[PDB]
């Protein structure tokens, strides 16, 4: 509450800060993201949550993967997805946004992380 997090902006930083950590590895990096999209939240803790997903499936997946990152509007609110073909500080830092990390997978086809947002902060 009570402060507009740029995410787009976020998500521009954390796309080079995930190509840098990948490095040789050349994971193929993938962001659809709405640039109009904002939120309300808590900037330290949405970064932490958003960037430690992103992370993990640098780290978790093989070099030349291929990694989406989303972020989008449902009817629910805003969708962050991480989906390829160090969860507690995500889990917290959600859970002060009043939402849950989802995970999905479908297994020998590969997994998603993702959460919505409520409406109520959903910036205009």
């Amino acid at each position: 509450l009570d402060q507009v997090v740029d995410v787009p902006a976020m998500l521009e930083v954390l796309e080079k800060e995930a190509v840098s950590l990948s490095g040789e590895a050349q994971h193929k990096l993938h962001f659809e993201v709405d640039k109009s999209l904002k939120v309300l939240a808590d900037e330290d803790q949405l970064r932490s949550a958003i960037s430690n997903l992103v992370y993990n499936a640098v780290k978790y997946t093989p070099p030349g993967a291929q990694i989406d990152v989303r972020w989008y509007r449902t009817g629910k609110g805003a969708c962050l997805e991480v989906e390829d073909k160090g969860l507690a500080i995500v889990k917290h830092a959600l859970a002060h946004h009043d939402t849950h990390l989802d995970i999905y997978s479908k297994v020998g086809v590969g997994s998603k992380f993702s959460f919505v947002l409520p409406k109520r902060l959903v910036a205009k």
